[PDB]
């Protein structure tokens, strides 16, 4: 599914994101934005032969199990494919054991480089919440 | 779909059912219960020949097209048969028609007879909105 900047800050906010360890719904809007342009489907290889799947473009080094990232961990205990479904609560549930993990929101690399530090309201502003 | 009590509360809260002329969500939560157990397949027969559809239990004699309620009007233009979506949205925007139409929610026998006058914040206490 490709998202509405509104229809997911909605469905972001249903799912208890808003203020989650203190990140406004903004930051996670903008998160997905550049991550995977809000498509669930979203996948992308890394260098080191991990893959990123959905909304927010989880790894299978740390994070959920593909079956091809040899000594990986399954942190988030789904398997990858989960975090591509039109539903985004497997991708909500395990980005909050992320941001929970001690770095916040720097997991996102996009996070740190486009949206930390800029006016992430922007990304909610003209939404019905 | 049969919705849960709090689940249904947040999908009409996103649809904009929220104080929609001045009724509380919990008046709206109330009705769907009584007239259709949460359940937007219900259907059921009037005395009349008409039916009523979904999770408010729209009526074919007034409110939308069945094809069998001879003399009857569509004042939401639509077919009833999209009143039973598990997508709330064709029910949510006929029912804000409904009420904007001079009676308010009286148009629904079981909230008049059930939920008008009672402490209906209790049908939306226990949920994150
Ligand atoms: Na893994
Ligand atoms: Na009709």
């Amino acid at each position: 599914k490709v998202f509405g900047r509104c229809e997911l800050a909605a469905a972001m906010k249903r799912h208890g994101l808003d203020n989650y360890r203190g990140y406004s719904l903004g930051n996670w809007v903008c998160a997905a934005k550049f991550e995977s342009n809000f498509n669930t489907q979203a996948t992308n290889r890394n260098t080191d032969g991990s893959t990123d799947y959905g909304i927010l473009q989880i790894n299978s080094r740390w994070w959920c199990n593909d079956g091809r990232t040899p000594g990986s961990r399954n942190l988030c205990n789904i398997p990858c494919s989960a975090l591509l479904s039109s539903d985004i609560t497997a991708s909500v549930n395990c980005a909050k054991k992320i941001v929970s993990d001690g770095n916040g929101m720097n997991a996102w690399v996009a996070w740190r480089n486009r949206c930390k530090g800029t006016d992430v309201q922007a990304w909610i502003r003209g939404c019905r919440l």
